[PDB]
């Protein structure tokens, strides 16, 4: 009766993020997976404004946008161990990185699968620095939460289920470039929210032909 | 002690947003205008990753991206009322709409002052779809926020400071559009906190043509 329904895509790393806090949460919910080429009433009844996912219904009230969702969750569900620290300060640094994740990831790996050329090449490189960045402020750290598996962990390691692909596509590799942020990743993989909310990489690597079609890629 | 210092660009309204939550807060603040044509080692410092303002610094400790500083500072520091919302759902769409408005707005503006030929009549014609958008969550209601000043309110005001040069470089009527947002951007700049960090219009008019030669803009 206290009703979670996530309208989800199922390889979106935004989407894996709501579905990992839940998890880590010990949250009931409802997976609904979308078609986002045939929008379904609910999903545009919910996100009228942007029509994305995923957007999570709360006894019927929806939250958009992944990063908020997280911090919803973890408001709504407190824990002795909490996705984002109390102090301020660490909080807003928290906040700072998420942001960075959305601003940053994804614009350069879209580049890697789905452009061809100059672009792709700049795309590779840009991904790699943003990468780069990304391990230096993890450090030395066991998680970017520090001891706990907090927000920012949560924020980037859905982008870790599409490395085999960007690898495959780019031919290069990310371990190379980034061995602390794969030792990294392995060790959130371990987590059972983790396992059990991303896809399968093999998975992922099989769909891109199909995703660039439908996204009128064509190479 | 306790020292805060912000590192800011007068006509930004990212700028404004965090001089408006400072002085809601009541905050001695030390103000610091910065050359973004010659930028500064402080600035250089503290926002390595971005090298933006505004720069919050709050005793040697910095905070970057606007929004983010108005939650640090509503956390940190005592109002009569808060910010942001304790309701968690609340909160949410608080964040919503400060994501929305950061997203969208900016871009669309700048097509007004900034650009020429289709383009500019492009985005004058979606900044006002964008407009129309955040004055129909506004509804009837007195602020963004319901009955109290918010965060939401801080995060569009500071371009309110701008809508006569938008209206001027655009050869347009904002409040023809939306008078209900025109009514509201009135009864903000009447709150000492914004009267006091908003230049005025005007000294935001005569800037224009300065500011599109230091852009390389050519009108
Ligand atoms: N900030 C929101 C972002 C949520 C979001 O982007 N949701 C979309 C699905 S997640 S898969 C990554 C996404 N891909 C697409 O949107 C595919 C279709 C789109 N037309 C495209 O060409 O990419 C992405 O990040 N794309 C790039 C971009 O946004 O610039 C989603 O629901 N898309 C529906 C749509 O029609 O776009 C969050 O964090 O929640
Ligand atoms: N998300 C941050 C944003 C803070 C930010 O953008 N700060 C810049 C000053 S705010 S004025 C509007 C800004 N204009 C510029 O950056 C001027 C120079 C820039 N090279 C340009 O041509 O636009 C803006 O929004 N520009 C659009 C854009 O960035 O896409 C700032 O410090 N800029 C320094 C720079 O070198 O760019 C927040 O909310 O705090």
């Amino acid at each position: 009766a206290d009703e979670v329904i996530l309208l989800d895509f199922w390889p979106s790393m935004f989407g894996m993020r709501t579905r990992i806090a839940l998890e880590e949460k010990n949250v009931k919910f409802d997976y609904r997976e979308q078609d986002l080429w045939n929008k379904s009433p609910i999903l545009l009844e919910m996100n009228p404004v942007h029509k994305k996912i995923p957007v999570l219904i709360h006894n019927g009230n929806p939250v958009c946008e992944s990063l908020i969702q997280i911090e919803y969750i973890d408001e709504v569900w407190p824990s002795k161990t909490p996705l984002l620290p109390s102090d301020p300060y660490q909080r807003a640094q928290a906040k700072f990185w998420g942001d960075f994740i959305d601003k940053k990831v994804y614009a350069s790996a879209r580049l890697i699968w789905g452009a061809k050329g100059e672009e792709h090449e700049a795309g590779k490189k840009e991904f790699i620095e943003i990468l780069k960045t990304l391990e230096s402020e993890l450090g030395d750290k066991t998680y970017f939460g520090g001891e706990t598996f907090g927000y920012v962990d949560i924020a980037l390691i859905g982008f870790y289920s599409w490395f085999e692909a960007y690898e495959k596509f780019g031919s290069f590799s990310i371990e190379a470039e980034c061995p602390k942020l794969i030792a990294w990743g392995k060790r959130c993989v371990e987590r059972e929210s983790v396992a059990k909310s991303l896809p399968d990489s093999e998975k992922i690597i099989k769909f891109v032909p199909e995703l660039r079609k439908k996204l009128g890629i064509e190479i």
